[PDB]
RNA sequence: CUCGAAAGCUAUUUAGGUAGCGCCUCAUGUAUCACUCUGGGGGGUAGAGCACUGUUUCGGCUAGGGGGUCAUCCCGACUU
């Protein structure tokens, strides 16, 4: 609603744009370069004018409310085909080819 | 010589005792009473019924738990 989500205050611009969930850190360094907003000032000190140009960039990359939708179909395409990358992805095993006998605990919990 | 019962009720340290009412008798009064016919009158019993509360048999049409279950990593449902 503010830029797609709420944006914190009393912070620099590149840090503030990070919470938009679809722009990391290197991408938000291009947006202040392409628009011209100084990151060295806070978001409080800005004008209420050029935020549309920041909002123009949000309408060109992705939005987290639909980013998580479309990335699920990338998962969902892998599951319903029954390919090996979606075979373990149904179950909960690691995917990229890690070791399974021990230590793969961030995909199985405590 | 004339008339003629009861073994009921309530209470009881009561139950085989006793006391009030019900039933007999003799007096005094006073006027109602039985039987039957024609009336008016409420009722919930025998019977009967399944509208309620329950209980019972068969049949259909089914909701379902799904019983099978094509069975789908895990999801459709195949089938009945
Ligand atoms: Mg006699
Ligand atoms: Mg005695
Ligand atoms: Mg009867």
């Amino acid at each position: 609603r503010i830029a797609g989500v709420n944006i914190p205050d009393n912070k620099h611009t590149v840090i503030s744009l990070t919470y938009i969930y679809g722009v990391g850190r290197t991408t938000a360094q291009s947006i202040c370069a392409a628009t011209g907003v100084n990151p060295a000032a806070k978001i409080k000190d800005l004008s209420d004018e050029q935020i549309d140009q920041l909002r123009n960039e949000v309408a060109k990359i992705t939005t987290e409310g639909d980013l998580r939708r479309e990335i699920n179909m990338n998962i969902k395409r892998l599951m319903d085909l029954g390919c090996y990358r979606g075979l373990r992805h149904r179950r909960g095993l690691p995917v990229r080819g890690q070791r399974t006998k021990t230590n793969a605990r961030t995909r199985k919990g405590p």
